């Protein structure tokens, strides 16, 4: 349910066993998040933490969008990093063939031709600032949860 940022990415494959691989390092993201709660913890930041660490993260400008829309959105787009969750799908590729992947249905749509990303998927995608140790508070949170 979302984007990481460089800094999330390296902090994220600081810890893998495997080489640090995209998909490698989105497959960590994606257990971490099976055992981590949210937080609503500031105006515009949403922590993750399992009470060892906490995903910092940030919302991001997304639209709901059925799969014929979101092909419409990307006619022509060139090579991005394309995260789809529930296909377990994070790979760089272009757009259009990376849709083969996703069935019809309605889908949170973000895409930056800046950093060349686009996350397809039912939750609202958030951006990943950072991937560090829980502060007590965080802890505190998790336990309690």
């Amino acid at each position: 349910m979302m984007l990481l940022t460089r800094h999330a990415k390296e902090r994220i494959a600081k810890r893998l066993a495997k080489k640090r691989s995209l998909s490698h390092i989105y497959s960590s993201l994606w257990a971490f998040l099976e055992r981590a709660v949210r937080i609503e913890i500031a105006e515009g930041v949403v922590a993750f933490t399992d009470g060892r660490k906490t995903l910092v993260c940030v919302p991001l400008d997304c639209e709901r969008l059925s799969r014929g829309e979101i092909l419409e959105k990307v006619r022509g787009v060139g090579v991005y990093e394309c995260i789809f969750p529930e296909g377990r799908l994070a790979k760089l590729t272009r757009p259009e063939k990376f849709l083969e992947s996703v069935p019809p249905g309605e889908y949170y749509f973000y895409m930056n031709d800046e950093k060349k990303v686009l996350y397809v998927g039912k939750r609202r995608p958030l951006l990943a600032i950072t991937f560090r140790p829980a502060k007590r508070d965080e802890r505190l949170f998790y336990i309690w949860a």
